[PDB]
């Protein structure tokens, strides 16, 4: 399976957040953010298949979740453009990284869940 | 100033939640809940003056926040009925507790900032 | 499968919150809280099999997640006794309820995810 | 008073996060991020005086917070490496914004309370 997964909940409607675009970036040697993977959440609010064990090498990764487009599709103009998290992926730690985001228009949390 | 302050905010609108009823109870030695203090939030979403240092001794306190009436006044019939925060106070000596309840119709977040 | 499920994450350690006790109550005619179901989260932070479609009738339910014992087991001082979620189950309403809780010692959210 | 205020709190300790670096940028017409204002949170966890009602015009603003240094100064090595939020301000007239970042080592919450001047 992908070592990096994303799950998104809509805390206003009490449902998975479906069709949310997610972009992942990796810091390059020149300190710029290089695009790494993208996708959108399914009907369960999950995004699987972003990357592979081979490709998900150690590095600094940025996960950006496009929450503004999600809310705007529901008719709402929310506070932020995105939810984001930056973290270092490490070969020593637990293998699987799940970014869990809980969304409301004016408050949201992004949590990294690192497991085996 | 009251050693217990409660603030209520709306996560959907990004606004203070005004006129929200807040009821505080203290657990008695016989395990029942005794009414302890109550009030309604102000225009800033804050409820000041609930109690005093002299009254607010160690104990288990329950803060019940009438979130149902608040949503209903905005034309929403919420899923999350009433918010309830239960905590032990002053166990290491008197502290000032600010409890913030952030509301949506299907979720709430409770945050405590505890100072000297 | 149980029409009421609970999933719990630890935001301090970035992990599922394992072995968290959960107690569910249903409001009785005398306005008291009847014990209804209980269990504890598994290694995945999920609690399955709490109740059945037959047992879970309309009513007012309280889900208490025993977060104080969880933080004590980790050596981390907590704020609350537990996280509570009170809701009315109406038959016109939702078919499956999942309570998703994100926990830190001094801040926590509980979200009802209502699905079919 | 500044119509943009940023507050940072610690969800592990239940305390204000003191002396935390906060950077604010505003998106220019050429799509670059221009430095707008910065400072460090005070003993209440709040950073006051960032801007004024005259200077804080409509635009896209970015608030970036050095949460990693905050945790390290407390003896904690965090997993999340910073906090960052981008938002359009004053799109429907001037507002006052309080942005609160609530931190733990593996998570953060961003909340905006938006009021009239
Ligand atoms: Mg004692």
């Amino acid at each position: 399976m992908s070592p990096l997964m994303v799950k998104v909940l809509d805390a206003v409607r009490g449902s998975p957040a479906i069709n949310v675009a997610v972009h992942v970036f990796r810091k390059a040697a020149d300190d710029t953010w290089e695009p790494f993977a993208s996708g959108k959440t399914s009907e369960s609010g999950e995004l699987h298949g972003l990357t592979t064990e081979e490709e998900f090498v150690e590095g600094i990764y940025k996960v950006e979740i496009d929450t503004k487009s999600y809310w705007k599709a529901l008719g709402i103009s929310p506070f932020a453009e995105h939810a984001e998290v930056v973290f270092t992926a490490n070969d020593s730690g637990p293998r699987r990284y799940t970014i869990a985001a809980l969304l409301s228009p004016y408050s949201y949390s992004t949590t990294a869940v690192v497991t085996n």
